[PDB]
């Protein structure tokens, strides 16, 4: 019984849409040459800035703040990259063959070749973008999916069985069911038949497994550069996630 | 129009069930000590033997042989490990805390600690097994899911856009929709309401994203041992997949 399981389909949608994060710009001098900037440095700087905003977004996803601090952290540490990728793919949907990492930063596959291992990832992201185009993915659907990833990605890795942990997983699976009801709701409204509904649902959810795959590939690349000497992501997340209530 | 898109739910189920592969045994001398055998050597030998049988299984999955040789190969090269894992998890469903890799080879997490990186994977597989138990996963559902993985895992990585390739992807997405219809069918029969249906469907499909994750982790481990000097999996698959029609 909470301000999460009570909501109706349209309430969840509105909640998710209003919670959407902003679209950041790549930080580079626009009046200066380009073959000067570090593509990676740019992508990394952008991701880091977006993370800060991803936290605000998560806290506004119905049911998320009802969880424990550490559970909230685990889920984000597990899904952060997939969340960034789906957003990226969503933005690029209307730019065939390009990835709109930022309004002032559109890259085609050729531009991903200046870095080892990056070209493969760019092609998977582009292919995902085309898939969405093909499916005519809607913004209402996009938000549900992105919220689904936040909750589902790290739910199978809680290396705990305490009573509290069982109550936590139950809650998560309950919220996910509500998001499922919403997606179906959004489809019935649209005019899709019942068959087309369960079919579109499957099609969308199965894309999530490819997004997971892209994150793993991305984690591999990321983890090959940085070294075991940097505040482990867990902590940064914890610091930003464990906020006080002073700036009332 | 083919012996695939024509079938009815019960026909697909029967097809999938009758096509099930056999349960192989680990090859080791049962009358000899155990701390003697190579855990990895055993797991690798088993997987290799199962692959041979996975090919026969795939060829019997409705719609699979209508695809081109190379497409059939790509899909298997992409999903083989996930297929082995789901099967493994399915077998272990009635053995809390253990992984029944084979009837004569049951291992708990302690036994996975004799090898670097393996303990993490054992825990993800065990957690998946528990999840299925919890969901009371049915054998009819299991086969649909395993078939879904075969078709969905590598469909987003066909680095081709020829007309033939578009016709190939269309076919795959059409078969997948049929498997979706089957799953729903299997649930309505069971007595689940329409809400519980789309909800159970979501729950099952979302598990597939975790199975993908386990494969990536497994591929990382596998790829860290063997060396770039072994008949690349593509070829073994091609050889076994490109069969003649002489043993009529
Ligand atoms: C993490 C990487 C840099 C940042 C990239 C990014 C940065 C911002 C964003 O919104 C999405 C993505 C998706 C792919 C990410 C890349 C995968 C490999 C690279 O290390
Ligand atoms: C591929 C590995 C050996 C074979 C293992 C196996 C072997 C047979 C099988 O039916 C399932 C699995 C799942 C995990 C696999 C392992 C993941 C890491 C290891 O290299």
């Amino acid at each position: 019984n909470s301000l999460a399981l009570s909501l109706t389909a349209d309430q969840m949608v509105s909640a998710l849409l209003d919670a959407e994060p902003p679209i950041l710009y790549s930080e580079y001098d626009p009046t200066r040459p380009f073959s000067e900037a570090s593509m990676m440095g740019l992508l990394t700087n952008l991701a880091d800035r977006e993370l800060v905003h991803m936290i605000n977004w998560a806290k506004r996803v119905p049911g998320f703040v009802d969880l424990t601090l550490h559970d909230q952290v685990h889920l984000l540490e597990s899904a952060w990259l997939e969340i960034l990728m789906i957003g990226l793919v969503w933005r690029s949907m209307e730019h065939p063959g390009k990835l709109l990492f930022a309004p002032n930063l559109l890259l085609d596959r050729n531009q991903g070749k200046s870095v080892e291992g990056m070209v493969e990832i760019f092609d998977m992201l582009l292919a995902t973008s085309s898939r969405f185009r093909m499916m005519n993915l809607q913004g209402e659907e996009f938000v549900c999916l992105k919220s689904i990833i936040l909750l589902n990605s790290g739910v199978y890795t809680f290396l705990s069985s305490t009573l509290k942990s069982l109550e936590e997983k139950d809650h998560i699976h309950r919220v996910l069911d509500k998001i499922t009801d919403t997606l179906i709701h959004l489809m019935a409204k649209a005019g899709l038949t019942l068959q087309q509904q369960h079919q579109r649902l499957a099609q969308l959810l199965l894309i999530l497994s490819h997004i997971r795959h892209m994150s793993n590939k991305g984690m591999e690349h990321l983890y090959s550069m940085k070294s075991k000497n940097v505040v482990p992501l867990y902590d940064l997340l914890l610091e930003m996630l464990d906020a006080h209530r002073l700036h009332a």
